[PDB]
Parts: C-alpha cells; structure tokens; sequence
C-alpha cells in the first residue's frame, strides 16, 4: 500500500525535549501509539481510512521517530515509567479533550492501556492489536524469539541492540509477514543508524517486558491496566493476528474476556499493520463510525 508517510510531523517541546508527531484533521481525536523500534510511521496506511472522523495523532515515543533523544543515555534511561512522564505530558499539551479513541500496539499498549486507565473518563474506545494486555511467564512468550528475547534481558544485550541493531533490523523484518521495501526499511532504521546510545530505546524496552515478575514496577502497572480492563464497559476492538505473535495463548485467551468487544483476525504476526494495513484500517474506521454517530 506504500512507503510513503502520512502527514506532516510537527514538534513540541516537553520537558525540555522535541517530540515529534502526526495531527491531522479535526473533531475529537483518535490517537494511534506504536511500540518497540517502530514510530508513527507505522499508521501510514492505517490512518488514511479514519479521513473525515476526528483528528488523527499518532506521536512519536520519546528517543524514537523524529523525537529527540535523551542525553545522557545509558542503562538507567528510556524505562517505562520515562516513557510515560513525556507521553503523557505530549498528550496533555495536544489538548484531546474527553472523548478519545485509542488505537495500540506494542508497547504503546502498556502506555495507552494505563493512561487510559488513569483517564477513563475521556476514553471513548479502545482498538488494540498484538498488545502487552498483562504479566506473562516465559513460556507464554513466542517461541521463535524466546531466546532472544531472553539474550536482551542479559548482559550480552548492548552488544545485541546498541552494536548490531538487532531489534530494527532482525526482529522487526522477522515478524512481518511480506517483504518490507527499501524505503519502508529505510524509515523504520532512520532513528537508529548510529551504533550506540542512540538505539537504547530498542533495548530498554525488551528489558521492560513485564515477564516472569520483572520488571516488578511494570509487572504491578500491567496487572492494575488488566484488571480494569477486564471490567470495564468502555467499547474495545480487538485486532486478533493469525498466527499473531505476542497476543497469543494464555493473554488472548484473557483478552477474549474482556467486556464490550468486538474481534476480527486479520494476517500477521506482530507489526500486522505492514500485513493487513487495509483490513485493520477498515474495522478501526467501522469501530469509530459506530462510536460517533451523526
Ligand atoms: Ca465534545
Ligand atoms: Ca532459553
Ligand atoms: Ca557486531
Ligand atoms: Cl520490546
């Protein structure tokens, strides 16, 4: 469907840092999140089929896309809870109101599940896909990438990520189904081309992954987001992936749980937005339609 971005990205500063994002349209504002190494350059085929049905955002993370990075990097930086102080001081300064659709994926699930548990009263509906929808133990995570994963969560994960890359340029192409394009790489490596510091991102969050109690303070916020959500009456689409990847298992059999639900599966394993962008963007479009009735 295209390598070409949707938009044009705009920036504001947050706490002392650029971020970038998309903000096209308006109305009331369906806000699209990606996660782990991606950027808002992942919605930009899905975002085209919600034309015309309120302000189309999609932000990106803080070190990730067009935002800056956080000097000085290292270890200790680009945790969850970092992530979520700029993320939720970009979403107050873009001024969303109190009728929001989110739209999440990844580790902007996690973000968007717990922001909107925090702000519920504002949350008009929530469409999610290959999510972080609770803790998980090891033997619930794919198989594929199990060990890898685990290699992340070890010492040998700077040499992985910050020297070689791998999260951009192994395990994204490794769970999309079709073949990216040069350009459709070139966007996705654009943040990531220099060696070191600048790819922290795409190893910290790895070492977030409420997996196995660890991180206990992402493991707590994850089990709170579970819980409401699995409650809560707020209308959710549920983008199933066949064979998916991450939401799979124990944490889809949990998401087919959750109240107020309407599913569709659509091809992929987890960055399904580069497999069945047409597919998704449509039943988002529906879900919205649905939502904001003339
Ligand atoms: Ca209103
Ligand atoms: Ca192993
Ligand atoms: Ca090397
Ligand atoms: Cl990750």
């Amino acid at each position: 469907l295209g390598a070409k971005p949707f938009g044009e990205k705009k920036f504001i500063e947050i706490k002392g840092r650029r971020m970038a994002y998309i903000d096209e349209g308006t109305g009331d504002p369906i806000l699209f999140q990606h996660g782990n190494p991606t950027s808002s350059y992942l919605w930009r085929n899905i975002m085209p089929h919600c034309a015309g049905l309120g302000r189309l955002i999609a932000c990106d993370l803080i070190g990730m896309g067009d935002s800056d990075k956080l000097d000085p990097s290292g270890p200790e930086r680009y945790a969850y809870a970092e992530h979520r102080d700029y993320l939720d001081a970009l979403w107050e300064a873009l001024d969303l109101g109190d009728r929001v659709v989110l739209v999440v994926h990844d580790w902007g699930s996690a973000l968007g599940f717990d922001w909107a548990r925090r702000h519920r009263e504002r949350v008009q509906g929530i469409a999610y896909m290959e999510a972080i929808a609770m803790p998980i133990e090891w033997a619930d995570f794919p198989e594929q990438d199990r060990d890898l994963f685990q290699a992340f969560r070890s010492q040998a994960g700077e040499e992985l990520v910050l020297q070689d890359n791998v999260f951009v340029e192994q395990v994204l192409p490794g769970l999309i189904l079709r073949p990216l394009s040069e350009a459709e790489m070139a966007a996705y490596r654009e943040p990531f081309l220099a060696a070191g510091e600048a790819r922290r991102p795409t190893l910290s969050w790895p070492r977030q992954i409420p997996i196995a109690g660890t991180p206990a303070d992402v493991v707590a916020i994850a089990r709170d987001y579970a819980g409401w959500l699995s409650e809560s009456p707020i209308p959710k689409l549920f983008i199933n992936a066949e064979p998916g990847a991450l939401t799979t298992g124990r944490m889809r059999d949990f998401c087919r749980t959750w109240p107020n639900q309407t599913e569709i599966t659509v091809a992929g394993a987890h960055f399904i937005q580069e497999d069945s962008p047409d597919e998704i963007g449509a039943a988002i479009a529906a879900f919205v339609r649905r939502l904001r009735p003339a």
